[PDB]
């Protein structure tokens, strides 16, 4: 159900460039997991109903925030700007969800559709809207579902996000990676938290909802077993999430 | 542009009861202001746009709220909750926009008309919809006028809800009474603010807003010199308000 929006030759033009600026960049900072997560955080204020909030650029540096447990967001704000800074004609909207679908490619992961066009708006999205990493399945449901508009497919491959990247004492509460090689883009995530806790190794009660719910807990064996199977939702889901409200939702 | 529901003749019954008995009690307890302000307030979080918030019921006891400055909404509510008890038919919503109503009244306002039916709805509104004392014209056309869509003309009447009651300075910070006549609902809030500050009144920077305005201005002359005038154009605001999102907004 989506009309992508025309937008010029010079704009698909600067879209190229600054991707290849971007796998770079990235790869090179080490930092493909915090841009991930700036990508989803800021399209995941997406709700459906009043269509408020997602990936229109309302986070950026100088960030803006506020909004705690959380922090690092306006770390990668700040890294980007540089690079943005080179493509005025992009708007911050495409530039970070690029920036996300850019993460996952260059770790390994599967290619993420992108497609131009999202508009900068004036005001950011209501807080209280991010999932909450203590609650469990209805939760999740409320957050990805009732708000974003997602399915419960969904839901277990987006949470495969996890595999790259760590928690912060400092920022979330939660520390460490919940993989062992937390830059490669794979499903190790679904096979840690299967195997139950390990020590160096995270997870969140919201990792281990996915375990006792009747529709996620299949999806997670799924993917813990067929990592293409995992890598084919994960971009579907993912291509859904950087473009909630946007071209029609 | 509004078309009123249908409800009840059991409804309308406990409607007329609960105004005689909200009359008696308001006055007895001499909490007019605090009820008007209850039943302005909660109307006031409506947003047009994405048509959220409104007079829907989602402040009650036990309140809630957190919001601050503000405090005694929570002291509003559990004054009420009694009485609301012999009325349970009647929906929060509409009970506490009756308050409002029966407020206006019993310190000799006018007579705001009152339509039942405003249903009770799960979710309060988002906060920092309310205006700030210390901001000025933009920002009162930027909440009655963009968010909640009301005129300038509702912005001037409305503001005159502040001739009954008192700030304090544990609950804003702003601390006292308006008007001479607290308890009393004249057109005297236009008169003191015409005439400057005088030792144990209280004026807002969001009052001495409306003396600078050029379509303002006229009319807190014109409320100042006719009553009568003050009267007409105040019920017309507060039904409007009270009605944001109800019966088509
Ligand atoms: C399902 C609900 C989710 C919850 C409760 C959640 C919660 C969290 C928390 C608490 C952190 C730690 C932040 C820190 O301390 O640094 C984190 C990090 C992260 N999140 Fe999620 N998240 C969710 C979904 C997602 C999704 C859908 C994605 C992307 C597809 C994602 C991508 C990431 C990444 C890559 C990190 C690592 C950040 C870094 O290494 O600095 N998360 N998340
Ligand atoms: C125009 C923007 C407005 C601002 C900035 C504002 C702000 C305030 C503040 C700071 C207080 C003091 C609270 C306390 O310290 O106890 C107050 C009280 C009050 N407000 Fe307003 N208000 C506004 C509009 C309105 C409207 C539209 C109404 C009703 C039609 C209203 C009715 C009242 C009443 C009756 C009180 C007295 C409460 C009491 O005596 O306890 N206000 N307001
Ligand atoms: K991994
Ligand atoms: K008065």
């Amino acid at each position: 159900g989506k009309s992508y929006p025309t937008v010029s030759a010079d704009y698909q033009k600067a879209v190229e460039k600054a991707k290849k600026k971007l796998r770079g960049f990235i790869a090179e900072k080490r930092c493909a997991p915090l841009m991930l997560r700036l990508a989803a955080m800021s399209a995941g204020t997406f709700d459906k109903g009043t269509k408020t909030g997602g990936p229109f650029g309302t986070i950026k540096h100088p960030a803006e925030l506020a909004h705690s447990a959380n922090n690092g967001l306006d770390i990668a704000v700040r890294l980007l700007e540089p690079l943005k800074a080179e493509f005025p004609i992009l708007s911050y909207a495409d530039f970070y969800q690029l920036a996300g679908v850019v993460a996952v490619e260059v770790t390994g992961g599967p290619e993420v559709p992108f497609h131009p066009g999202r508009e900068d708006k004036p005001e950011p999205p209501p807080e209280g809207r991010l999932p909450d990493a203590t609650k469990g399945s209805d939760h999740l449901r409320d957050v990805f579902g009732k708000a974003m508009g997602l399915t419960d497919q969904d839901i277990v491959a987006l949470s495969g996000g996890h595999t790259i990247g760590a928690a912060h004492k400092e920022r979330s509460g939660f520390e460490g990676p919940w993989t062992s090689n937390p830059l490669i883009f794979d499903n190790s995530y679904f096979t840690e938290l299967l195997s139950g806790e390990k020590e160096g190794l995270l997870q969140l009660p919201s990792d281990k909802a996915l375990l006792s719910d009747p529709v996620f807990r299949p999806l997670v064996d799924k993917y813990a077993a067929d990592e293409d199977a995992f890598f084919a939702d994960y971009a579907e889901a993912h291509q859904k999430l950087s473009e909630l409200g946007f071209a029609d939702a």
